[PDB]
């Protein structure tokens, strides 16, 4: 119930599973792949907490889903074909908004990032829900404006139907000249399959990533909590490409 | 569809199991009455499981029936849940054929160490139970037949109940079940389940129940029941078939 | 040097939480036994190597063969070589480490009671070195509460040498009832690999090592500690065979 | 005791491998040049392993020979070890018959995906290497033949060295081996081994070495070498058969 109670409980949940040594091994993996998964073997939150977060997200989707179907010029015209729930609607959730600022959760994850995780991001990008449900729905190749995202894989299709996360770490976002396909020609793609209930941390500014299009009608739902690193602060947003908040963004080209 | 399911299931099993590793599962099945197929030791492709669950979700929506009763043949333990009857489930081509698959039954017989025979009373070949209210439960009981494959289609968080509790190496005397005396004499093993798990159960000699939901949640299973040779030619007794008939003779008001 | 405590403290702090030590305390009470293996280390590699080397010298210099039966434990055998506690105590490394406030302070989170390095001078330490077929540390209990056992060298499991234990027992020296206790209680068998350590509740855990099925090498170091319940206890038994092979309870064979 | 081995081995492998799981080991062998048979993937029964190890330990005590040289056909990389020659090992009836077992060779051909032919130069059929001293090593090299089954009979702890380092998808040019250049162009995969492991190695296209021992310790292997079709009627060139002839022209002193 009380926000101090979830923090107090989460602190114990993590202390039952992690040591400074094992977190340092997760930090190595995060640096190597841009990505670290918390699955059935290595949980991040109590199952009752994730259940509460999923049910709140199910409600926001029912009440506020907005279909997007566009190409984004700042990422080489890669597609966005999904429904979204905007950040300002998600922020009305006391659970999601407080958990996304938990000193316990941010303090734990900073041992994986090896730097301070700062909950000071543009108010249109604190949270995002994506809800894919039709064949060929996809979150096309892109980067993030900020350093970090904790992605909740709330509902995942069987791997045979797509929806895996593909990633190329150790890259960067040149919005004037993204060179996405030339980068794929130069770099190996790592494909990360996900199961419902998984969570994963993603270094979104230096990891080029997409979700594999759904091969048939199927449900893929995630919650993205975005955070900044120090390098993101006092840096100006550019690109006029904030399509999830504004489907009429200058860089969005509708289909 | 078609015979492609069996051919693909065979490959899926051959990628994961060997005679040596199946014999190790057989030892566990015999020690615990129970073996679990979880995220690390899967039993069916996720695509196949998904199709089964969608079939069951539809059957629940069209045919679910509430049950709220005590069964006198099991010490008046409760049954509080919704069910879908075997004869409705049987209309599913997917579930009925998979339940008779020579690939699936032949694999699982390496665990039972005896032939799994798909010839059971037509009111008990399949069952779906669907719990969703606080205190919903499948109270302590045994099964009339030797085997069940349980699909843990949807499980609540462990903190909300819904685990399977089991005491292997028991027997069901319907005139004197001795459930609470048996618990005083034997240790209880509690098995937590997660959505997507499956598990094989020795239902005739394992006393078992589902831990009641501690709050409104959702717990949904599909039960595929099979016979062993010892179950054939034997007559059903007890007038206690509460899932097919809510007013079976043994069923009592709460 | 004298920096072991600083090194050990940092080593343990990186691998344990109070919550994870509480899980070990549960296991210790339930089994009388808790094993520090590759997944749950207790000392750095450098310290293990140093302790093992010191013990390897002590064996080369002071090994003493024992082959007897002990009447206070039902005439169960002792077939092994030993190095007496007084020889081992001359090691500044082993004696210092066996009194480290970091080691004893951490392990007290497992025992859940103070660990007291106030033990009879002939039982503070023991090395046992089994080398021949049928060598065994037969069924027995300890006079004190606690032992930290260093599995310095262990044979492959197929050659024997595992620890067998039955927790929640006690040592009646006039009527040990070992075989009758085995008939009433389940035996837990614990295999060990070289470099393992384990903590043992020696006064309430009946235990033995499974005899060697063939000539092999099994070498351990025993640091024995007291609990409060042990202090000012009168040692009874005339059975301290490892310090004195002519103890009265020792029947040779 | 000679046709019994073939029969006992076939049943041992039938219980632990399916065609599908062998196909997965073939992918790894192709990709890495290397497949490990460890506790999770046994290749021979423990009794047979023990018999071979005891035989090799006798051959070592009786016939071990020190080698301490640089090999000019592999860029002067070192060979610092003891060896037992193929001629002495060949007198073992157990090792000899096992190395030609149609069961063993037939099983492993599911991993190589081609026939494994026990038709190699008599001086290379078998080899024991026995490393005992700090900086003992089998320096960077290739094999003249396609295949080797290595028995990791005794391995030091990983912290003391003795791992197998490998670069697959290479070739051995004995006039210009370009070892260090190849290391600059390619990633090195390091394979730790434990006593009791076996591993299959594609010796002609995998550049490999053993990491030098960082202190006195014991590392003992048995190499069974086989040919593939590409190797039949092979011209052996280089004057570099240092294990069999320490006065080989290509063998230099340190
Ligand atoms: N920059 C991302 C949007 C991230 C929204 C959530 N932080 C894209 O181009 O799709
Ligand atoms: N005998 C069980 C019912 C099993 C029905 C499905 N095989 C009970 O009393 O609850
Ligand atoms: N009481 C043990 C000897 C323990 C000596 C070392 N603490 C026995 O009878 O074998
Ligand atoms: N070609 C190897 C010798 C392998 C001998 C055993 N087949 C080397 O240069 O060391
Ligand atoms: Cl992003
Ligand atoms: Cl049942
Ligand atoms: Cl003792
Ligand atoms: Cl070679
Ligand atoms: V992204
Ligand atoms: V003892
Ligand atoms: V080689």
């Amino acid at each position: 119930m009380n926000v101090e109670q979830i923090d107090e409980n989460l602190a114990k949940f993590l202390a039952e599973r992690y040591t400074p040594e094992s977190v340092a091994q997760l930090a190595d993996r995060f640096h190597r792949f841009g990505f670290v998964k918390f699955d059935a073997a290595n949980r991040l939150v109590p199952d009752e907490l994730q259940t509460a977060v999923r049910e709140e997200c199910d409600l926001l989707i029912e009440q506020h889903k907005e279909r997007r179907n566009l190409l984004l010029s700042t990422t080489g015209n890669t597609p966005r074909r999904m429904s979204v729930v905007k950040s300002e609607e998600i922020e009305k959730s006391e659970l999601i908004s407080t958990l996304s600022r938990s000193e316990v959760l941010l303090g734990f994850l900073a041992g994986i990032t090896r730097e301070e995780i700062i909950p000071e991001v543009s108010s249109d990008e604190r949270y995002l829900i994506t809800h894919q449900e039709f064949k060929s729905d996809t979150h096309g190749w892109h980067w993030g404006d900020y350093s970090f995202a904790l992605i909740w894989a709330l509902r995942m299709p069987p791997i045979e139907h797509g929806g895996m996360l593909q990633a190329v770490p150790h890259t960067h976002w040149d919005k004037s000249n993204p060179r996405i396909n030339q980068t794929l020609c130069e770099r190996e793609i790592n494909t990360h399959g996900l199961e419902s209930g998984d969570l994963y941390l993603l270094r979104t500014d230096t990891t080029l990533h997409r979700t594999v299009p759904l091969s048939e009608d199927s449900t893929r739902t995630i919650l993205n909590m975005t955070w900044a690193a120090k390098r993101d602060l006092e840096k100006d947003l550019v690109g006029n490409d904030r399509w999830w908040e504004n489907p009429e963004a200058e860089a969005a080209r509708a289909v």
